[PDB]
């Protein structure tokens, strides 16, 4: 319905705002763009499903997210891909793991503070109806 499309549009506006606040954070620069194969050649080999904040923005605009849970699955994928690719005790790995966990924690905390639980519930019920 037209009312339901307004609901999903509000969700997209919210998700773009959260994603922008993550993308401008200096700690998360490594997560803002796909990994360059010329720079990191073993990445495409270890990580089967890459995800980054620019790809998240594109999926918002393609109406791929109908609930915040769909969005958080891709935030969680950014984080879990980073932990998987950086498992070593080396400081370069430890730094990215710390940033990856901060990205995930920050996104969850913004959503917990700013997304109305009834709004998310409405989104889920519209989605379950289609
Ligand atoms: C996006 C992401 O997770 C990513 C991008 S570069 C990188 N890891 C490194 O550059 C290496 C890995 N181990 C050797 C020392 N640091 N991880």
């Amino acid at each position: 319905s037209m009312q339901e499309e307004d609901t999903f549009r509000e969700l997209r506006i919210f998700l773009r705002n959260v994603t922008h606040r993550l993308a401008i954070d200096k700690r998360f620069r490594v997560f803002t763009k796909p990994v360059d194969p010329d720079e990191v050649p073993d990445y495409v080999t270890v990580i089967k499903q890459p995800m980054d904040l620019s790809s998240v923005i594109s999926k918002i605009d393609l109406h791929k997210y109908l609930t915040v849970k769909d969005y958080l699955r891709d935030i969680d994928l950014i984080c879990s891909n980073a932990l998987e690719y950086n498992p070593d005790r080396d400081p370069g790995d430890r730094l990215i793991r710390h940033r990856a966990c901060a990205l995930r924690d920050t996104a969850y905390a913004i959503i917990k503070e700013e997304l109305d639980e009834d709004f998310e519930q409405l989104c889920e019920e519209i989605q379950e109806s289609r």
